RNA sequence: ACCAUGGCCCUACUCUGCAGUUGUGGAAGGUCCAGUUUUGAGGGGCUAUUACAAC
């Protein structure tokens, strides 16, 4: 088999990027090893998989971690592993429905093996390669299988293009219509991934384009673009063509995600303002989903460093941004937000026998939660001596990741975590200090074991934060804070009175809290209607609901299995069915513990580590009908005391699953579990129907839920045990009184005006502003498709893009239009039971309608949230610098704005910490829209070693960007200098040429040695050549002193020049 | 081939994340209903999701 001509003609590019591909792979493998405490197919992580089904797995938690993370960092592995399952079923005449570690291992073994081969050929002037001999083992076992896998991978990757970029059949037909001939692979197609490569046996190998594709699976998008742009793989499509962009996008769509090295930026009032403006230029994710491909394309921007960026929000950061704004601004004197500052780890037992009978370290974690301004808390968290707060306890370095560490001397320690706000369950928790300028409230640690935490004063809905921000903007943060504190103190006075039994229908109004903001139980208690929930009703209902769900799951599973055995089940298309044992094992572990009876305050039920083991054990269980492996699996549940004689709290029905025979694998186990669950619940239903009393493990009659509430008992729980739950519409009356006094707001009906409405009226009427233009763009919703009722000739339902006015009117007419929809839709089901159809449609319309309504409500919240960020950011920056900005308006903000605030030029300075050092990058003048550049530079692996060479931690942004682009241009020229050096050595010393013919591997290190021994170079020169060459392969800079360098932005250029001169030879 | 019918809760803001139990709590949050809302406003039902304690 011959090396493809594309490879031979672009050898310096294939050489460079093959090395980058292999290094990136090793990086991921190394990361996974470290985090999990475990010839790339011999890596510890890959060995683990290889051995993972050699008998009953002793480290299921590790196996499952490796399988999950490999699919995160290598997204193409989901597609290829699915193809490898289907392949094996073929080969061994099996019907395995689920992907396992053998699939993952085999895909990656082959990918790595072929990558390594091409890396070696392209990085050597002359070597012998036995592996290219036609009909050899390498070709038959590894390379030829991989070419077919890659070709099948690309079928699915092109399907993914439709989802990810909105491409239509017409857009992709120049590839999809021409890949296969009539079905063969069309090796004559210009983007064919397979070719004969002059193989006399006439078997399909990877083509040059195919080799490029394999490499690009292991590159970052930036390098995919640099690499492919050098290659003549675009037939006659030109640089600006859509076809070129489609090709390149197809080669990056599922490529490697590299683990990020942690960065910590210094925040300020200015930085927060700029983080806010860069938030509002991006598309909210809920909106992005609804937009046409053209308008989605408008958020795909080219940066200053000529890199395409998706300007889309990955999460709603409104609330954290607002908290940073308040903290860095020092705007609240008394209120402090709930922060986490790491976790305490203490070793309970070094050798704990677990429910699978394997010994493991038992480490307990407690969060270090507290209250203060993020900067002040962070200054307290890490002392100079590297201890936490005033605790004495060591904070372990972030790079040290031995979580399995069994040495008692190493414990306790605190995990190093930058102070962040705790923002879970759409809440903000806060602590109210009596005095101003209080110090951060860090938790005390007792017995090196207990973290003594503090119940928050009170908790606010994140949906209340827009009105708080708006109130802050109109009145001032101090007035805002006084109002939160006053509301809090009213609830406290109420709950104190409850505890004295001094709250009546006659005096409830005196407490100053509206009925709609009192708990129903207080309202029940003063009305004389206090009652518990009816436990028997709840049991009867729960049993019925669960029986129904059990049957739903039985059916879905039988359906999916049949679907998975079908030819029509196509990955990347919409009705694609997959059975994940991970997903099965999640269901089973939750349910097994749900049905485990509690005793002794719940101290008998499965604990955290054993839970993780049980769940993982299930996920990977697959006896080969090996008797021991079956016994081992059953034994786990015996040791958890769920089945077995002499158990006192057994699971009610799990033991039936193991009666007669042990299930052979996770899939058998899930099926049998669900059948047994169905029989248990049917029995219960039948006993309920006879009027008998039944009990289920997870309903407990002694819980307060079921009893009548008392005033005094409930008073104490509300005062002492929980945070105060702050009401919605706290700030409304004050907001409305203010706005009523403004003459521009004169013609507003304030009796039908919520705060969402009034923010928008404020922007329009007081400020002559409006929301960003992309909130007027037409949107698509399935539900509105159904209501519009428009089909193509073939008879599919059309995807409309409507305006808000259109949808207003469809919604008014939804009853009629739903009637039409159902009539047509039912016919189309029948053409492909009356009750079953009506049910199928019922669910279709409900789900769709609910999706549409929620989406529209949330986008309307994003609008006014953006108004508030814009307003606050603009206020910060107005009062900074010699900056004038009364003219700027939210309506001008756009993802690549050429006007308004984002186009303004100001000096900037970005300070951050990475790997224990602290650096600053400055600009003398920079458009606000480019502030994101700094994170891109700080994130770059080279930033550290580069700044070691500059000899300054402070550097110009423009200089570093130029340096990084010049580095990127030098890297292939390094490859060429090596090539010409090797070539000289071969021409001068025929020893080397002979060593090729005698089938020995000649490498660079060897050639340096020959050059040294014949005094073509000396040790100094040898060492430099070696070190520079290594630095470029690492995609990094060499250590200081190796070579004399110039200043930025010519460091890489100067290193390239030195290499070139040290490679001349006598 | 085309066409048609994550275990979960990360393109700097911390995935080195989240994913055991028991208790407490539904004024909040989630979810469902509909002559409800393009004004996270209101109504009705259901529900421990944030937190803390103990293990
Ligand atoms: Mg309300």
């Amino acid at each position: 088999m011959n090396i493809p001509a594309l490879v031979e003609n672009q050898k310096k590019y294939f050489g460079t990027y093959s090395v980058m591909a292999m290094l990136n792979a090793q990086t991921v493998l190394d990361h996974i090893q470290k985090v999990a405490d475990i010839n790339l197919w011999f890596h510890p992580v890959m060995s683990h998989l290889y051995n993972a089904k050699n008998g009953y797995d002793k480290q299921p938690e590790k196996t499952m971690f490796i399988i999950e993370r490999l699919q995160s960092y290598f997204p193409f592995l989901k597609i290829m592993a699915e193809n490898q399952r289907e392949y094996s079923n073929g080969k061994y005449k099996q019907n395995r429905v689920e992907v396992n570690s053998n699939d993952i291992f085999e895909v990656l073994k082959r990918a790595f093996g072929v990558l390594k081969m091409y890396r070696d050929l392209t990085n050597a002037y002359k070597t012998y390669e036995e592996k290219l001999n036609d009909g050899c083992e390498f070709l038959t076992s590894t390379e030829q299988p991989l070419s077919g896998m890659i070709n099948n991978y690309y079928t699915v990757a092109l399907r993914n293009m439709n989802e990810r970029y909105g491409y239509k059949t017409e857009d992709l037909a120049f590839i999809q219509d021409k890949r296969f001939k009539f079905s063969q692979v069309n090796t004559g197609f210009f983007l064919s991934l397979q070719d004969y490569n002059g193989d006399t046996q006439k078997k399909l190998h990877l083509s040059g384009v195919g080799i490029a594709l394999l490499i690009c699976l292991f590159l970052d998008k930036q390098y995919i673009n640099i690499f492919l742009s050098r290659l003549p793989i675009f037939s006659s499509y030109n640089a600006q063509s859509e076809e070129r962009r489609i090709i390149i996008r197809s080669f990056g769509i599922n490529s490697i995600k590299l683990p990020k090295d942690r960065i910590h930026s210094e925040k300020s009032n200015k930085s927060v303002a700029m983080d806010m403006l860069n938030e509002v230029k991006r598309c909210p994710d809920e909106l992005f989903t609804t937009l046409s491909a053209e308008k989605q394309s408008r958020f795909r921007i080219i940066s200053d460093d000529h890199n395409e960026v998706l300007m889309k929000r990955s999460s709603d950061r409104f609330v954290p941004l607002l908290l940073q704004y308040i903290d860095y601004g020092k705007l609240f004197d008394h209120i402090r937000f709930h922060v986490n500052m790491g976790k305490l780890r203490y070793l309970l037992k070094a050798d704990k026998t677990c429910i699978d009978g394997q010994t493991r370290v038992r480490v307990i974690e407690q969060p270090l939660n507290g209250f203060g301004r993020l900067e002040e808390a962070e200054t307290m968290r890490k002392q100079e001596n590297g201890t936490f707060g005033n605790s004495g306890i060591r904070i372990r370095d972030f790079e040290n990741m031995k979580r399995d560490d069994a040495n008692p001397a190493n414990y306790p320690y605190i995990v190093d975590t930058y102070t962040h706000y705790i923002l879970e369950n759409n809440k903000v928790e806060m602590f109210i200090n009596d005095k101003e300028d209080s110090a951060p409230l860090l938790p005390v640690i007792e017995d090196d074991r207990y973290v003594v935490k503090t119940i928050p004063s009170c908790r606010m809905s994140t949906l209340e934060i827009p009105a708080m921000a708006f109130h802050m903007f109109l009145f001032g943060s101090k007035k805002t804070e006084k109002l939160i504190v006053d509301v809090h103190n009213r609830y406290k006075r109420l709950f104190q009175a409850m505890q004295k039994e001094e709250v009546t229908a006659e005096n409830i109004a005196s407490f100053g809290i509206a009925e709609s903001d009192l708990p129903q139980k207080i309202l029940d208690l003063i009305s004389g209607n206090a009652h518990g929930k009816d436990v028997d009703a709840f049991i009867r209902l729960t049993v019925d609901d669960m029986l129904t769900d059990t049957e739903r799951r039985i059916k879905r599973f039988k359906d999916d299995r049949k679907s998975i055995r079908s030819a029509d089940n196509k990955m990347g298309k919409r009705g694609f069915k997959q059975i994940s044992t991970g997903k099965l094992a999640d269901f089973l572990a939750k349910d097994i513990v749900l049905f485990q009876p509690s005793v002794n305050d719940g101290e008998n039920k499965i604990t955290g580590l054993n839970y993780r083991i049980m769940q993982s054990a299930i996920a990977v269980y697959d006896s080969g009908d090996d008797y021991e492996a079956k016994q081992q699996f059953k034994l786990m549940f015996e040791k958890a005391r769920l089945i077995g004689k002499g158990t006192t709290e057994p699971h009610p029905f799990l033991y039936k699953v193991f009666a007669r025979s042990i299930p052979a694998n996770a899939v058998e186990f899930y099926e049998r579990y669900l059948i047994e669950r169905k029989f248990y619940l049917t029995g219960l239903s039948n006993e309920i129907k006879k009027g008998n009393r039944v009990d289920v493990p997870f309903i407990r009659r002694d819980q307060n839920k079921w009893k009548t509430p008392a005033m005094k008992t409930l008073g104490r729980i509300y005062s002492e045990d929980l945070p105060v739950e702050l009401p919605r519409q706290m700030f409304d009356n004050e907001i409305k009184s203010h706005l009523k006094s403004l003459p521009q707001m004169e013609g507003i009906d304030f009796n039908n005006a919520n705060v969402t409405y009034l923010i928008a009226e404020y922007m329009k009427r007081v400020l002559d502003d409006d929301f960003q233009t992309f909130y007027q763009w037409n949107r698509n919703y399935r539900y509105m498709d159904m209501l519009k009722g428009e089909y193509d000739r073939k008879g599919s339902l059309q995807h409309c893009f409507t305006s808000v006015e259109e949808r207003e009117g469809l919604w008014k007419e939804r009853a009629s239009r739903t009637e039409r929809y159902r009539k047509q839709a039912s016919n189309k089901i029948r053409s492909n039971s009356s009750e079953e159809i009506e049910t199928i449609l019922d669910k279709r319309l409900s789900n769709s309608r609910n999706e549409y309504q929620k989406s529209e409500k949330v986008i309307r919240r994003y609008r006014v949230q953006d108004a508030l960020l814009f307003l606050l950011a603009k206020k910060t920056l107005t009062e900074l610098a010699d900056f004038d900005g009364e003219r700027f308006k939210l309506k001008e903000i756009m993802p690549d704005a050429e006007k308004g605030i984002l186009s303004e030029i100001m000096p900037m300075s970005f300070t951050f910490e990475k790997g224990g050092k602290k650096y600053t990058i400055t600009s003398e003048g920079m458009k606000l829209k480019n502030y994101g550049d700094f994170f891109v530079l700080a994130s770059d692996k080279r930033i550290g070693n580069l700044l070691e060479l500059v000899g300054s931690d402070i550097v110009s942004k423009e200089d570093i960007m130029e340096e990084f682009n010049k580095y990127d241009q030098c890297r292939p020229e390094i490859s060429s200098i090596v090539f010409n050096l090797e070539k000289w050595a071969f021409d001068t010393y025929p020893e080397l040429s002979a060593r090729v013919d005698r089938e020995e591997k000649v490498d660079f290190k060897s050639i340096l040695k020959i050059l040294l021994n014949n005094k073509n170079i000396n040790k100094e020169q040898s060492d430099i050549l070696r070190k520079i060459r290594n630095a470029f392969d690492a995609n990094n800079y060499p250590d200081k002193g190796v070579v004399e360098i110039k200043a930025l932005p010519e460091i890489a250029m100067s290193i390239k020049k030195a290499f070139g001169e040290y490679a001349i030879m006598k």
